């Protein structure tokens, strides 16, 4: 280990909380499911930051509760059983909970037991908007009154912040919160810790990973060997109380210069061609790529922790569609252009890159022995701000799926060919 | 956690030994194989309470020894090798053991080695009766003279105990020990700890689990929302010396009342239709369902621990058949009625219920945080009596299969599509 | 455990280092790949003694470096990326290393970073000869000047040592180091620890394992129930500096008598038929079987540790072939005789024997509780010399594949049907 690395002892001590958050940052908003994944009266189970969650849509409204019966720990979502519009019951003995408050309102097989009403399961605030269902995954004792607005855990908004983050080279990127904003995309279970996936999301220099992508050649692009910071303020950190906590990278400005050659290897690029775009990231780990893949379109990504070694990788493209014609045009171009060539053709390569790093980090080795460099100012800055502003560090799961990794149930599923997942399989 | 739960600190302290019995209660009788699974000269390896056992039938008699060669720990059952009617040899170097005493009688490759006769492998008492082969799984040092009759670890017998446990609504259930008693059934490896499976076996209140079963609708049954104990003595605990240790539930008496409605959810059942039956459980964890599925027929179940997270679930139906005409009728009705509609159609639902509870309990959480209620007086009473009368708590396996859960051998098998099992694969 | 076993406390204390070497003996020469597995410009990743290694052939010469990028730990071999004839680059951010010295010569994405040249990856000496690519797997700090000749880690040579180890019943066995020596064979990943496999390699008494082999009956052989040492100098131990460290077993001499009967079991062999052969083993665990399967042909095996519970089992046959005709005869007889009837037909049985032993030993039980006998003077002698002359005990892997055994990555691969392996999958 060289003393010339960027991550010296002092620096590493500045992001200890981040090193400690393998299970994720709790008390934050996370995308749970696309709207189309939960129709009226549908019930679905998932897991975020190690917390088992079950959601149900009733009268058009989505509710979320901990997917764990108080009686004997059964997952309510495995066999959806609801007797009324305001409740959900456990399919084993009938412990029943109120969707709104999570209170144990009754027990099917024992309506007069003294336990009824004296406790209940945890509730998680929900915010559904433009095809996205967000859930505020919080600790059991996080007060309702303390729940912040969804916008605080979503990327910076434009043109609201165009003045703060000037972008003369491209039109304003829409937000999932914008009126008539349309979302198209997917989320796939990723194998490995969420942190490693997230940092890959906004890495500025990994051309080798995408050099062979079809889109790069179809568009006749000529990528740079890399991008390096020219000054200390190449990244702007935002920490105000009313707004998202993250960093904005001044791409396509003077603060970031493209590398066109490597004298040692005899490499040299000329006539660079490409796209104008800009990446930024905010807590709990949300990427925004302005002007990608095309003008007026934007890409957002999440790397939602499920357990400490699996995450749900979200990729969505957003575009405001005023008319019905606009929606059809966006849907069509997504289906035969963006989805195959970008969300897949471009980003699938990132998957192998992320998995390739996991072994160095899981047992803790990489978090100490990695040898970061000048370009790593990006991830380092992110780790520091994340350590300073996260609303909590999730505790390891206990008495839930993922608490123990080598159970006979997991071997049974693996023998059956089932990979680690996200959505709970129903009976 | 609510103070209104039935399992308060005082109560939990009364079943600490049961919380400690993950690997099972040792020094007890368990079903090993059906007679048809071991023909003359056949050898078969299994695992119970973490103890590897190999069985062989010679001259009609079955013998059981520890499936572990003293030399270098190879499982003798993997490649059945026997040179005489009274021995079994290890297929590697030929260490040979006496079927009766387990003594090392010779070594094929070294007939004059000083080790010969100075040691041997553990022997396990066998008691085969009416198609069932029971083995007394004991610790290496449990004295032969202390081995109790098989009856002591088998459910209460009738009419012998008809006076003690009156049953005016149905005829006496036969025992597998009875003359002309015929056994039909099966055993399947269950994924999860044995205790969780056993408790489900005699659970009185779980209609939601069997409400959709085909047999319930074919018979025009109308099940109750649940059964409630009306008095303190709703269960009779038997603790005599000469006999089985367990509890008899006074079903279909005024001590247990059905629940026909739930005012909170607006549920109500009318026109009560079903079957008369009674359940009881005795150590090491054997269920008896009198008058099921029909008169003169009885269902018995075992949840034999294999490791601490797998068990072998036995389901058998017994009926005394004097003539071979009776045997053909029973065999026929089993094949086209009891098996598909009951052992499978009814009980398969219990399998999903058991697996769903396992994650809450394996790491210890559930045994402390479960919130039991009034109806849980059944399992609690069983846990207490089991803690008081078990003949021993099995220790974790060491130097045997299951001792380590994530070996490269287990991953090889899993990769090949093989689920965790019970019967040792040969060659 | 009997006091009559050969491995008493005193004896066991003489091979504690061997008990401690689950991950293998490091700072030794091991077979890495066959020449045909690495063509010009081909890159391949492997793992030995827990050390990830990447090899590449440039201008006919093979180089070996640690398969771990020092930036963020990705395996360089997953996506072979080389810009010049003297380097290899990480496919993520372009950290580039010199094949010869392993020094970090540059970073494609940052040519002027201060980290450049201040560090690098470990290099491993390579010795390619007669179709075999050997690599000296060493600790990071093992000095270049201390790297010994490949011969020191290869079996004893003949006729060079014919006087020291007289062999009047057969002609001299060739070495892979001999001019015109031709190698034919294979290596397969084994599931279990390397020590267990190695000891089976030179075991003299396991007729039951090979009795049914086709070659035994096709050749009308009549094997002995076993072989016994008649004197305590039945094995010669060689320990001087200039040469291999190991032992020679005086097979087919007065020191090893065959066992033809077992009075206890009524076994008795007559007219024993077979062939003359001789086994010896040297560090790091290399078997030599002289005069097998035929005169002028010799079998060599290696049990290369990959992790502490997997190894790469090598089986090769060597014969000096002066002319092109000789090579065609050898290639032909290998393909339709040696490979199917010997390397497979005979040794495949050894695979099941090895796997069957692993469970007793992995958690440490067998290394203490195994009950060895007179014939075990063979493996005991090996354990002792190995403990005394090994050049190092490999440390468990940290931050590399195999460091953690139950990652979601491993469950993903297993779910997809992939068994634990050796050669790193590319892309
Ligand atoms: S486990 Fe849910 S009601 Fe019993
Ligand atoms: S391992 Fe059984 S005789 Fe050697
Ligand atoms: S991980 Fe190898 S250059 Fe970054
Ligand atoms: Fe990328
Ligand atoms: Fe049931
Ligand atoms: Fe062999």
């Amino acid at each position: 280990i060289s003393d010339a690395r960027a991550n010296n002892a002092k620096t590493q001590s500045q992001y200890q909380p981040y090193k400690d958050a393998a299970w994720g940052f709790i008390n934050h908003w996370y995308p749970a499911l696309f709207t189309h994944e939960l129709e009226e009266d549908q019930v679905q189970g998932i897991q975020i930051c190690g917390v088992p969650i079950v959601l149900r849509r009733v009268n058009g409204k989505v509710f979320a509760l901990k997917d764990q019966c108080l009686h004997r720990g059964v997952r309510l979502s495995e066999k959806p059983t609801c007797f009324t519009k305001s409740t959900i019951s456990c399919w084993y003995h009938g412990f029943t909970f109120d969707l709104e408050t999570g209170k144990l309102v009754t027990i099917v097989a024992n309506p007069e037991d003294k336990l009824i009403g004296t406790t209940g399961v945890t509730t998680y605030p929900v915010h559904e908007v433009n095809g996205m269902i967000f859930v505020f995954v919080r600790e059991d004792d996080f007060p309702d009154e303390d729940v912040p607005p969804l916008a605080h855990d979503l990327p910076f908004r434009f043109p609201e912040r165009s003045e703060q983050f000037p972008h003369p080279l491209w039109p304003s990127s829409p937000s999932v919160l914008d009126d008539n904003a349309v979302v198209h995309g997917m989320h796939r279970t990723g194998f490995g810790n969420w942190r490693i996936a997230c940092e890959n999301g906004f890495d500025n220099a990994h051309i080798l990973v995408h050099k062979d992508n079809t889109i790069v050649h179809a568009m006749d692009w000529v990528l740079p060997l890399g991008l390096l910071p020219t000054s200390d303020d190449c990244i702007a950190v935002v920490e105000d109380d009313d707004g998202p906590k993250g960093m904005m990278q001044w791409l396509f400005t003077d603060k970031w210069a493209p590398v066109l050659e490597n004298q040692e290897l005899g490499l040299k690029v000329e006539g660079l061609k490409g796209r104008h775009y800009r990446t930024s990231v905010v807590l709990p780990g949300v990427l925004m790529v302005e002007n990608w893949p095309e003008e007026h379109v934007v890409q957002y990504e999440w790397y939602v922790p499920i357990t400490d070694d699996t995450h749900e990788y979200w990729e969505i493209l957003v575009r405001v569609c005023p008319t019905d014609e606009d929606r059809k045009k966006f849907q069509y171009r997504y289906d035969h252009m963006y989805k195959p060539l970008c969300l897949h053709g471009f980003n699938d390569s990132d998957l192998y890159a992320r998995e390739a790093m996991q072994n160095f980090y899981y047992d803790g080795t990489g978090w100490d022995d990695e040898q970061l460099v000048a370009t790593d100012i990006s991830p380092i800055t992110w780790r520091k701000l994340a350590s300073r502003w996260n609303r909590g560090i999730a505790k390891p799961g206990r008495g839930v799926a993922g608490a123990v990794k080598d159970t006979s149930l997991i071997f049974k599923q693996t023998a059956d060919g089932k990979r680690p997942g996200y959505k709970v399989e129903q009976i």
